[PDB]
């Protein structure tokens, strides 16, 4: 099966098991990738989302996300919304979303039904023109139709993207979780501004709180001991040049210099000088093995993760929940399985934070909230494991966020359609060395607090 006839076939697999949870999903895909439009380009992102019950007795909602990023080229318009790939691309950069369908799956899910086209207005940086597009998928064909197609005259300095995509909804239902993953968002990225009308006509406006933007991520080659067999064909296919098998390692992959290719050559038993494009199965088997085993190459670089930052958390977490006390973490980076990651975490104590008998805790991976399926997350667990009297809270009931982000090239997800990352040992081991690490920020702030609070007592009239 195809991904997309396996999405038709299991949609609760890929984050639409119902209306309620696709007008979500549609919100995040179309939020997520106004973000990377924006951000990963340097561009503050302002966008606007409104939402819309079209249809009343079949629940047919329009959501409309507007933003100020790079745009479209025209030409691949159609293939964007409209062609689900056969197989999902070895990532290479950091990028915001848990389902490989991405857009995609909310194209399907409207087309499979109801009635109305994909509304689509783009503008490329500097482009003279806003090319304009009404379009569906093809259910059966896997392309696009091109519905309508236009253009008209840009304004000075416009770029950006317009999406609108009708589809079966619940907003009663998805309402509380479509606002708490605005505001996570916003947590997070307090350089953005939001405007958010939803389908009862409320208007929630997020304002611009600062211009910081994090460093982007970059584009790596990649990591020797992340590919597989189908991934190795997949970079010879794609090659533009006769490159012998030594070209190929020096040239396709990270962590492979001159010496280091001659020694994977002579272990892995192959000619350096033999065209690549001619490696058998066998020899292709060979040097799988070969990177599996070898265990002399520098860890997977993080030049393709972007972190929020301490000071982004800091900034987010006391103007959302004006506590009297915020620390933050950013860990220096981490590997597994040829991939790089980085943990961040924050906590946020007293001040206007509710009173609980637990932490409030907000989970973040490649800087998306996750909403759903908190108590099977790793980050949960952890943060439940820790002990908080030894950080200095000594009642019951106290008012404290924390926070966790995990970035990374693959992050693990325990099972498709759920929210939750996998107890993968090694990257429990950082999320916990970072939450202890705020911890004891946490630690020495209630310590001076309580000196200072018997000071004034034992000391002051
Ligand atoms: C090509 C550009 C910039 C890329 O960074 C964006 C990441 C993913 C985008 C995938 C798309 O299919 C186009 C797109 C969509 Cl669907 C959207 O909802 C909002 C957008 O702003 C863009 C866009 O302009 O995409
Ligand atoms: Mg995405």
């Amino acid at each position: 099966l195809s991904p997309a006839e396996f999405f038709k076939r299991n949609p609760e697999l890929a984050g639409f098991p119902n209306p309620a949870r696709a007008l979500y999903q549609t919100v995040r895909e179309l939020i997520e990738n106004s973000l990377d439009a924006t951000d990963v380009h340097g561009i503050l992102p302002n966008i606007k989302i409104t939402i819309d019950l079209i249809d009343d007795a079949r629940q047919i909602y329009k959501v409309n996300v507007v933003d100020n990023g790079i745009g479209i080229p025209p030409q691949e318009v159609p293939n964007a919304f409209g062609r689900v790939l056969y197989s999902s691309k070895y990532v290479n950069r950091q990028t915001r979303g848990m389902y490989g369908l991405g857009v995609k799956a909310a194209v399907l899910y409207s087309q499979m039904h109801q009635d109305k086209p994909i509304e689509i207005e783009t503008s490329p940086v500097n482009s003279k023109r806003i090319y304009t597009f009404k379009l569906k998928i093809d259910i059966n064909k896997n392309e696009p139709i091109i519905v309508e197609r236009g253009s008209v005259e840009n304004t000075r300095g416009f770029h950006g993207t317009s999406v609108a995509i009708s589809i079966p909804g619940d907003w009663p239902k998805a309402k509380s979780r479509i606002y708490e993953y605005i505001k996570r968002t916003y947590i997070i990225t307090p350089y953005a501004e939001f405007i958010f009308k939803d389908p009862e006509g409320n208007v929630t406006y997020y304002p611009r709180l600062t211009n910081k933007i994090p460093k982007p991520p970059q584009e790596v080659k990649p990591h020797p001991y992340g590919v597989d067999r189908e991934e190795i064909k997949i970079l010879i296919n794609n090659l533009k040049r006769d490159y012998t098998i030594k070209e190929f390692l020096v040239n396709e992959f990270q962590s492979i210099g001159d010496t280091t290719a001659d020694k994977i050559l002579e272990l892995a038993g192959l000619k350096p000088n033999k065209k690549v494009k001619n490696l058998t199965e066998e020899e292709i088997t060979r040097l799988v093995e070969t990177f599996k085993k070898y265990e002399d190459f520098r860890s997977p670089s993080a030049d393709s993760l972007s972190v929020i930052g301490e000071d982004l958390i800091e900034l987010g977490l006391k103007k959302i929940f004006n506590p009297d006390f915020a620390a933050s973490i950013t860990r220096k980076p981490k590997a597994y399985q040829g991939h790089p990651f980085i943990v961040e975490a924050g906590v946020a104590f007293g001040g206007s934070i509710p009173v609980g008998e637990e932490p409030i805790v907000l989970r973040y991976a490649n800087k998306i909230p996750l909403i759903y399926d908190e108590k099977s997350d790793v980050i949960w667990k952890v943060v439940e494991e820790l002990d908080w009297k030894r950080y200095g809270i000594e009642s019951d009931q106290y008012q404290m966020v924390v926070m966790v982000h995990l970035c990374s090239t693959k992050i693990p997800y325990k099972s498709a359609g759920k929210e939750s990352i996998a107890e993968v040992e090694d990257i429990e081991k950082e999320i916990k060395n970072a939450l202890m690490e705020v911890a004891r920020k946490l630690k020495q702030y209630l310590s001076e607090k309580r000196k200072e609070q018997e000071a004034k007592k034992k000391l002051l009239a």
